């Protein structure tokens, strides 16, 4: 009766800024756990109120742009950024990201487009 296991398959996928979203729709008030697949960047700087966001990159190479504060980013790091840090990125990567408690779009706050021309990928 519990569910454990949520696939790709039956996630709810779809294009955001640049970066194409998976989210598998886990529901648990602690944390949430999605996949993020980015080809040059995400191209739209925000900030979230409440939740830690925190990347693990996979594999590919980019830079985060938090607080405009640059920082590299490379396969097998871990990018943790508090709450109420602006942020941004460019990059080719396959990443997996923990926001913490969980997502809440009412939490997260638009601050600018960003030109895809920005992004040196
Ligand atoms: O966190 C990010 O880099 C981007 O992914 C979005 N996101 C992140 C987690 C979630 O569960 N749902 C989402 O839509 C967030 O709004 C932003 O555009």
């Amino acid at each position: 009766m519990t569910k454990y296991k949520y696939t790709v398959e039956e996630s709810e996928r779809f294009n955001k800024h640049g970066i194409d979203l998976t989210v598998y729709g886990q529901v648990d008030p602690s944390a949430t756990v999605v996949r993020v697949s980015v080809e040059r960047g995400h191209f739209q700087e925000f900030f979230n109120v409440r939740s830690s966001y925190t990347y693990y990159v996979v594999s590919g190479q980019g830079v985060f742009y938090l607080n405009s504060e640059a920082v590299p980013a490379g396969a097998t790091d871990l990018i943790t950024v508090p709450p109420n840090t602006r942020i941004h990125y460019f990059g080719s990567m396959e990443m997996v990201l923990t926001v913490a408690p969980a997502f809440n779009e009412q939490d997260e706050r638009h601050v600018r487009f960003i030109s895809e021309s920005e992004s040196p990928y």
